């Protein structure tokens, strides 16, 4: 019903991604398709590791001040090992928590391949055969403890990664110049969209 | 029918929302159900009163550089008194008004309390602050040159004893010549409650 | 089924759009009704043209940091000529007409115009060339504001840059955004 048009990590997930180590952050999504786009919400908690309170005054170096967080899918939609996330509560809706057993195909909820293609390479290229990098992108911010003055770079990418041997992908990239002091990474919730994958 | 899904201050209303003082705002509001979120439009016009013609050279204190308003629902989604919205004109959608008399139960279109909570010496344990807020700007008359700092918070009120809040805080530090408030719309979604 | 609740110029377009020049730009536009809303998804790739390769070093004036794209629409939601786009690849999603009200801006909330709303018709925001956060573009989506041929409803797209792009083609950062839909 509403319940397999919604593919989600609970609402209130256990820590459940690997941002430095193992289980660090408790990352929110939400996939719902209206018609042929997915409806998105997206936030991040980090609860331990190098991003728990970030101190850019005590670590200065750009590995400090950015990460991302890769969502790797298979053929049928199916969330592939070098992904951030962890696949155990990442299924389909059911009342607020999710299905029994594994999902076996999320092909629906995939970024269109045609729109967001994973290589782009242009020259020796007509201008009527260019394609368009960007537009496999969202670039906004998010703001750490829900703060306007501690903003956040976010660029959303689409079917941007080739690991594992993933056909698609969502990549959530962070980054940000001011040197936050004792700031834990807790991010306000960002709403997007993208064009979805038919079956 | 499909108008069900829709819960709204209808497209154009009449001033329906305190900011200073009685009435003295419209705000409109669209919130619709597209599974398990609420896809959401909101903006806010001010009419009269301290917001209706900003000017912080003549006023810079920081009282009048920014401003809130609240929604606050009880247990079953009903607006409480506390709101800044006059619950007058804010039902369910009928073909581009209201239905007739009001609802009492609209608990789906809530912000879901597991997502939003009100909410401590372990991190693995704790909650999130940020989790239950966007912050974005709109603009003033649609002018990319007049930013108003804007934070949507879900579940964030305590007023009145309501269980569900949506809280729209406006700020500013640009000082405004006789701009009046007239926000350009936002777009915005949240997760829902779900309806036993 | 949810094919006929999609109206778009399909996800991988052919050059479909004026910016400058006939067919210049590759405008992908998807429109779909989540109830009483239009939800959207809105990218320009300009692939020929005064905006294909950016320099306001050598092109510094106004005329070559600033363009619109205008959808204008009839009484029954078909597209109208003065249109920026063609009408060619844009049709309900699986291929044909358009008669379709229900995708149009409200009236009621965006109207041609005690106090009414400038800014209730706008959405302002920014899409990023090369999707990169230092190549920022002032975009402003307006709703009913066009008069051109004689249309009933208009989505305008505008953008607008302040800094000084050096060979930066206009390929912008996707943008999602929504609007209250008209009733049939």
């Amino acid at each position: 019903e509403n319940d397999r048009r919604t593919l989600w990590t609970t609402p209130d997930p256990s820590p459940n991604c690997k941002v430095s180590e193992e289980k660090d952050s408790k990352l929110t999504l939400v996939l719902t398709k209206c018609g042929s786009q997915i409806l998105a919400s997206v936030s991040l908690l980090v609860v331990k590791g190098k991003f728990a309170n970030i101190n850019n005054k005590t670590n200065p170096g750009e590995d400090y001040k950015k990460f991302s967080v890769k969502l790797l899918f298979d053929a049928n939609g199916k969330l592939l090992t070098g992904s951030s996330l962890d696949g155990n509560y990442w299924n389909y809706k059911n009342k607020d928590s999710v299905i029994g057993s594994p999902y076996e195909n999320a092909v629906p909820f995939m970024p269109n391949s045609t729109a967001y293609p994973k290589i782009i390479n242009n020259g020796t290229a007509n201008p009527e055969d260019k394609k368009s990098a960007a537009k496999k992108t969202i670039v906004t911010n998010v703001y750490l403890g829900g703060d306007a003055a501690k903003p956040v770079a976010t660029t959303i990418s689409f079917n941007k990664e080739t690991e594992s041997n993933c056909v698609y992908s969502i990549t959530f990239d962070f980054a940000w110049n001011k040197t936050y002091k004792n700031v834990p990474f807790d991010s306000s919730s960002l709403t997007f969209s993208y064009i979805a994958q038919d079956a």
